[PDB]
């Protein structure tokens, strides 16, 4: 599924994405506009051989299993496949531990070089939320 700007932020919203960690919700727009266009379907191959996947590229390395990382850990307890879907669900719950994982959104490497100190909220601009 390919998300609107407002529809993503208010699918967001509905998942309590929206101020979790502190972070404000043009700050998780901006990062899934940057990681996937807004495309639940997309993927990237890393050189080191894991995948990212989805509206918030979350990485096989850590955080989901798809059979092919050798040595990685699945520590949001899914297929990385549910990161795919649709719906935004397994991809805002795994968001979640990612976020509170110590870095905050420092772990998503384009929200740091393109949303962090940026006029964020301009995402949610126009919304109705
Ligand atoms: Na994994």
């Amino acid at each position: 599924k390919v998300f609107g700007r407002c529809e993503l932020a208010a699918a967001m919203k509905r998942h309590g994405l929206d101020n979790y960690r502190g972070y404000s919700l043009g700050n998780w727009v901006c990062a899934a506009k940057f990681e996937s266009n807004f495309n639940t379907q997309a993927t990237n191959r890393n050189t080191d051989g894991s995948t990212d996947y989805g509206i918030l590229q979350i990485n096989s390395r850590w955080w989901c299993n798809d059979g092919r990382t050798p040595g990685s850990r699945n520590l949001c307890n899914i297929p990385c496949s549910a990161l795919l879907s649709s719906d935004i669900t397994a991809s805002v719950n795994c968001a979640k531990k990612i976020v509170s994982d110590g870095n905050g959104m420092n772990a998503w490497v384009a929200w740091r070089n393109r949303c962090k100190g940026t006029d964020v909220q301009a995402w949610i601009r126009g919304c109705r939320l």
